[PDB]
């Protein structure tokens, strides 16, 4: 009965696969059309990541050995602990979190575009590996996979997440999954920035920063789907979703101030990463449509490692 | 006399994420360990499977203009539709059946191996979507779209795939997802090769091979992988899964006989396409380490065709 000729009518009468698996196999399935791309954001996403795809043995990591040598034990010994620390919160990204989020879509693109922080993340985690291969010993390897097991603080931020991740409510899932690369991240990338900033392992540093190019759209991302759903919600369920996000961060800062403090505790880093870690905490709420309520002291960072996010050594 | 005397036993310690929901959010969670590979074979997988990486940038598709004008509507129809239905193949595959496969894995590393085999095979759509864009009018695509849509020879395919991947039943869902990229491919791909054997759409046939050397290592992984769980399993069970394989693949093939008869019905490559399809379904079963039961005359292949298949695919560098 219309009056206008609407074109592709046919997405209307059809459903993608995972809207057919998800509602009892009944209807008729549609391809993912990418020459009629319903978000245009969607595109512009799937081109950046894409363009972005990198491997670890790009860089040669080997040429940071004289540097990575000038280390003591005890700083190698909280690089290994750290970055294994942060290839666990990788593994969970790429096998429960980001897979999480297909079904949540608004798009059919963006249902692959997750598949895509999946598989690079998975890559994040590569890349640890790949630099452990290069410099660590079998021995710190081995006790830094037993530390991230046995230390209590760290299990602690990703049992706090990992039940959103059901999907029992779509947007809570997205949150808890951009709060990976949106905030967990920073505590442990603090220590490649210091390390940066004095010009150490400025190879491994190489890696560091094209991982920080993906986690950073991959939490824009979220972020952006995330306001789309949210400004379509009632006013009251979107006052219900913001004392959520709010909520769950306050939550997700306690657990990770004192898993920093502990990380941290022998080098003195703790407070500065803490307020580093504060910081991106309130860019976070940005991302999200938010304002932070974070102060400056709060948020704190120096200059030599505040230009990154873009004698007592 | 003499004096009386455990590598990674924080291993055995913990589980991998995926596990610790499985298990009700109980156990402690370790890292994926790429120092320490459970099985060579999925450090192999990884490695090729990057290396390969490609997006279709990478073909100068508008070359094939010269030759696409030369087709027919009809036959630049029969394009459309045929790989708007791959397309369809590949969107189950990347956002159903891949995926699906990460909590069956018997490693953690090949847990994320899984994760790339999604993510390419939607790149494979997307390569789909831009041959249509530098080829097909906007008319074309859309009614391909509503033809996929449509055609219930097409849908019953997947219809009858799909419900293994909820994982009830972890090889029988392994086998249904291997099933896409290791037979239902074939009967579609038959065209392109077809076509470039009488050098029409010879860009189009690379985009085709780059595509194909990927399918082919899904479809061998999930056989490699298959196969190790099974050969832990009773006699019982091990003949159990021997007759739901065939079971399943001979109703596949009936589904898929009936969708190429009617997809190519105006213009003869119906059986020749069927020949084609059957020839892979016998591989397919070799892959799962079981013998084919299919004839030389079910399978004849011409040796132009043959030619097409299994040519190598390729300053530009990713
Ligand atoms: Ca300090
Ligand atoms: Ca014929």
């Amino acid at each position: 009965a219309s009056m206008a000729k609407i074109k592709n009518q046919y997405y209307n009468e059809s459903v993608s696969p995972i809207e057919y698996a998800q509602q009892g196999f009944k209807g008729k399935m549609r391809s993912v059309n990418w020459n009629v791309v319903n978000d245009e954001k969607d595109l512009e996403v799937w081109n950046r990541i894409t363009q972005n795809f990198w491997l670890p043995e790009k860089i040669p990591v080997s040429n940071d050995l004289t540097s990575w040598r000038t280390l003591t034990p005890e700083w190698q010994e909280l690089i290994t602990r750290t970055f294994t620390g942060l290839t666990l919160l990788d593994t969970i990204q790429a096998t429960v979190g980001d897979v999480a989020q297909v079904p949540n879509s608004l798009t059919d693109h963006e249902q692959v575009i997750y598949t895509n922080f999946a598989f690079m993340v998975a890559v994040h985690a590569r890349s640890y590996g790949s630099i452990f291969s290069t410099l660590c010993s079998s021995e710190q390897i081995e006790e830094a996979h037993e530390w991230v097991i046995n230390t209590e603080t760290l299990q602690e931020r990703a049992k706090a997440l990992i039940p959103y991740y059901v999907n029992d409510d779509p947007l809570k899932s997205k949150v808890a999954a951009a709060l990976m690369p949106g905030f967990l991240l920073y505590g442990g990338f603090y220590l490649p920035f210091y390390l940066s900033a004095r010009g150490k392992l400025p190879n491994t540093s190489d890696i560091i920063r094209l991982i920080l190019r993906d986690k950073v759209i991959h939490n824009y991302y979220s972020g952006y789907k995330y306001q789309k759903k949210v400004a379509k919600l009632s006013p009251e369920k979107q006052a219900e979703m913001k004392e959520f996000v709010f909520k769950l961060l306050y939550e997700l800062i306690d657990l990770e101030k004192a898993y920093l403090k502990e990380l941290y505790e022998d080098f003195g880093l703790a407070d500065d990463a803490i307020r580093f870690s504060v910081y991106n905490a309130g860019k976070f709420l940005q991302n999200l449509g938010y304002d932070s309520p974070f102060t400056e002291e709060e948020t704190r960072i120096e200059p030599e490692i505040f230009t990154q996010l873009s004698w007592e050594f």
